[PDB]
């Protein structure tokens, strides 16, 4: 089995796993859109009850099953408990990280194309004061990049700059995975994690330098830090809490527990799990949480971000923030420097939630890891014609895997490993090599504070939140829900070749 070939380069590459466009795009509007400091607070301790705990458990899973030769869930689960229903739970270990991976490195070809054209200078006057005579220009550069629908039909129409955009991000996420783990994965990871720091970094200075009428970066940092207790009683705020602490440490994805199933047996995964998890927290709420919020909360104040951040996933990251930007001095190079932080933040992570199956068609099916990167490219690649070309299917992935799906399957492989395995066998195997001990306890907060949380949280959600959503969507949501069940199904079946082989 291929496994990382130094500490440094496993720690950075499961950090570009976790460091990823949750930090700098997602988190931002998930703490504006719940007053800042209000969702800090359930933020900190989501982080502490279930983010920390589960990174321990899904590296131990990993390290337990690559030690023989199986780093994804559908064999891990039945290594665990053998029954053939572990396999089928199994496979929303597959499952999850290719649908969030259909969308996410469609999103990821964003940043490169707009990172490509505002590079080059072609981009969307200060002059002019009003705010939508400056931010609708950029508004329709978005909305002109991915084709949103301007009819009745919810039908989108993406360029053809776009559309090839995609394609050489797809073989950019190729050339790197095809390499293996440790000269592909490892080697652009002791790249790209530099690089990102030091990119984020001169990001948040040059924000941090805003200064407008309607405010300063100051207060943008303010309204993120000030602690607030009226929503802490709110079961949206908490619940955006754990779903934003599950994405950003790539939890529920099954490609925590892929990497670190090239962990060798007895090479510790505490510290090592430990400092990836604080490494990604440190740049998503300090790196992250300084750049979009400050720069928005400073050139329109609170009210207004709050207004902007609420108005989409990508009104902030992809229109308001180059809008800030373009009236600054060579505010186009430094959205280039945004838009080129994004491109490596998602495509350290794009890689880590396509190597599950990667390798479990090199690990069950026995294809060489050259086939099956190639397979995996085009199973991803062809699906993504579904995202790029219907409106809102790209929330519905992002619903079923990215949100309900990875908590889901969160709750589950804890109760696979830390209830049928074993609580005791497990905690053995969560320390066994450990360079520190995992505090004792968090032994109780495994085995009963984090599961009773992602239960409650899930029924609270499931039966309130949903019934709405699943209720009166457009038509055209069943189309993205047939395909990814259709996906669920098609995984099924080779953990059924898998198992005959
Ligand atoms: C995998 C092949 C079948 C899927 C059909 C989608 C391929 C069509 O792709 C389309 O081709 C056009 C050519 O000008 C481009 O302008 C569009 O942006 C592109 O989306
Ligand atoms: C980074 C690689 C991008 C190569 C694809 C460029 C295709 C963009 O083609 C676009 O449409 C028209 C050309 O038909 C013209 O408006 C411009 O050449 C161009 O903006
Ligand atoms: C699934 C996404 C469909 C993408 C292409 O659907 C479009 O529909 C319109 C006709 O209603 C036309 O623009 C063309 O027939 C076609 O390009
Ligand atoms: C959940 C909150 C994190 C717990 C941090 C406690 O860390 C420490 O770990 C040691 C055991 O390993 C104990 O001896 C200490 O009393 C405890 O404070
Ligand atoms: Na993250
Ligand atoms: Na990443």
């Amino acid at each position: 089995r291929e496994h990382w070939a130094t500490r440094l380069g496993l720690i950075l590459a499961m950090a570009g796993n976790a460091v990823g466009l949750g930090n700098f795009l997602r988190f931002p509007v998930q703490a504006a859109e719940n007053g800042g400091g209000a969702f800090m607070i359930p933020y900190i301790i989501a982080f502490l009850l279930v983010g920390i705990p589960l990174m321990w458990i899904e590296w131990a899973m990993g390290r337990y099953g690559g030690a023989q030769g199986h780093g994804t869930t559908p064999a891990i689960f039945y290594l665990l408990w053998r029954n053939r229903f572990a396999k089928i739970l199994g496979v929303f270990g597959l499952w999850i990280p290719l649908v969030v991976a259909i969308y996410y490195v469609y999103i990821e070809s964003w940043t490169l194309g707009f990172a490509i054209k505002f590079l080059v200078g072609l981009v969307p006057p200060p002059n002019a004061t009003d705010p939508d005579s400056i931010l609708r220009p950029f508004k329709e550069f978005l909305y002109s990049y991915i084709g949103v629908p301007k009819g009745d039909e919810p039908i989108l129409k993406p360029s053809l700059f776009a559309y090839i955009v995609f394609l050489i991000t797809m073989f950019i996420n190729v050339s790197i995975l095809i390499r293996g783990i440790s000269k592909g994965i490892e080697r652009f990871a002791k790249i790209a994690m530099p690089t990102l720091f030091i990119l984020a970094v001169f990001l948040v200075i040059r924000v941090f330098l805003l200064e407008t009428p309607n405010g300063t970066a100051a207060d943008g940092l303010n309204f993120l830090w000030t602690p607030d207790f009226e929503k802490l009683k709110d079961p949206g705020v908490w619940i955006a809490a754990v779903g934003q602490i599950f994405f950003t440490l790539s939890l529920g994805f099954g490609a925590i527990i892929t990497y670190a199933s090239y962990v060798r047996k007895d090479q510790d995964i505490v510290l090592s799990g430990l400092t990836a998890a604080t490494l990604n927290e440190k740049a998503e709420v300090i790196l992250g949480g300084s750049i979009s919020i400050p720069a928005a909360v400073a050139f329109f104040g609170v009210a207004n971000a709050v207004a902007i951040a609420k108005a989409g996933a990508f009104n902030l990251g992809f229109i308001t923030l180059p809008a800030i930007f373009s009236q600054t001095a060579g505010g186009t190079f430094l959205g280039f420097l945004w838009f080129f932080l994004l491109f490596f933040a998602g495509l350290t992570s794009s890689i880590a939630i396509m190597q599950p199956m990667i390798a479990f068609l090199e690990d069950e099916l026995k294809l060489s890891d050259k086939h099956a990167v190639l397979w995996t490219a085009a199973i991803v690649f062809f699906s993504a014609h579904l995202v790029m070309f219907l409106n809102k299917s790209l929330d519905e992935m992002d619903f079923w895997a990215g949100t309900i799906g990875v908590v889901f399957f969160g709750l589950t492989e804890l109760i696979i490993f830390f209830w049928i395995f074993g609580a005791d066998k497990a905690w053995e195997e969560i320390n066994r090599g450990g360079i520190i001990k995992v505090p004792r306890i968090y032994y109780y907060v495994m085995r009963y504070i984090t599961p009773a949380f992602l239960a409650v949280l899930l029924v609270v959600w499931a039966r309130e939140y949903i019934p709405k959503i699943m209720e009166e969507t457009h038509w055209t949501v069943w189309i993205t829900r047939f395909y990814i069940i259709g996906l669920f199904l098609f995984l099924t079946f080779l953990v059924f070749l898998a198992e005959r082989r």
